């Protein structure tokens, strides 16, 4: 399938460990378009929870679920990043408007310095 | 005390009878994170200079500059969220000039 950033889609981050990204959640990917497109086997996404605090964290970005048609208001953790394999991305739930997209932009910006 | 720049040997969770994956990574997530109360850290993962870690973006880093064995390059296609707990040696810090390169690599694959 074509994957595009600013999709969310539901993937298996696997076992927890510490406090490191784990368990069956939506996600958001972050990778530009050219590398979702190329021969790449892996995308870039950034986790979202349902967990209201972490909206709170600067640099996070409220998703409403009038949004995305996620079941929840949810969060894009961008302090959370996680490298899947293509194939792992499962459910496509839609794509995040420019508006919101600009704000995980600026989030992730500030989080990696860049 | 981690900060951005620095690469560190990590832990990619093991699995049973073998050993999680082993690699040196680079931190990315910036200081003022880095210092928080945040329990994870945001890595680029440093892999061997081979055919295979050929990629638009990443950054070649001399053995002599690192401290590393051999010759590496930083995969800015692979970024990890590791514990800061799961960072164990440090081996250094990449200069100014290279980490300049690291993040244009990163904004270009991140569009940002």
């Amino acid at each position: 399938m074509v994957i595009s950033r600013a999709e969310i889609y539901w993937a298996d981050l696997g076992p927890p460990s510490g406090s490191q990204p784990a368990k069956r959640r939506p996600v958001l990917v972050i990778q530009s378009d050219p590398y979702n497109a190329s021969r790449l086997a892996t995308v870039i996404a950034a986790v979202i929870t349902s967990n209201d605090a972490l909206a709170a964290m600067p640099g996070n970005v409220d998703l409403p679920a009038t949004t995305t048609r996620l079941p929840r208001d949810s969060v894009v953790n961008v302090t959370a990043i996680v490298t899947l394999n293509k194939t792992d991305l499962t459910d496509r739930v839609g794509e995040v408007p420019a508006s919101l997209m600009h704000e995980v932009d600026r989030g992730l910006r500030r989080v990696l310095d860049l």
